[PDB]
């Protein structure tokens, strides 16, 4: 079984890129971080940042998560993002994302020895 901490960063780190450069980045990365494998996962977001960047953020603000736990944190500054969710054209296995890159602030829920990214609950 992959690790909670494993499984964040194939889902959700993408530090070889700046930002996404093409409307065909997320068909592309929902592929192959094999987000596309039995069925279409619905949204997923990308972080453009180092991976230590990103696990320093379990030591920043402290915020309520979605679901109303107090493991999460939000990061100072904004970093560059990456969303993709499935387009009306979607239908498995022909899976179909719109990519949409920002720069926002994140929001990650953390867990472990070390305290480290295991969900990505939002973005600001
Ligand atoms: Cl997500």
């Amino acid at each position: 079984k992959e690790t909670a901490a494993a499984k964040f960063e194939r889902q959700h780190m993408d530090s070889s890129t700046s930002a996404a450069s093409s409307s065909n980045y997320c068909n592309q990365m929902m592929k192959s971080r094999n987000l596309t494998k039995d069925r279409c996962k619905p949204v997923n977001t990308f972080v453009h940042e180092s991976l230590a960047d990103v696990q320093a953020v379990c030591s920043q603000k402290n915020v309520a998560c979605k679901n109303g736990q107090t493991n999460c944190y939000q990061s100072y500054s904004t970093m560059s993002i990456t969303d993709c969710r499935e387009t009306g054209s979607s239908k498995y296995p022909n899976c179909a994302y719109k990519t949409t890159q920002a720069n926002k602030h994140i929001i990650v829920a953390c867990e472990g020895n070390p305290y480290v990214p295991v969900h990505f609950d939002a973005s600001v």
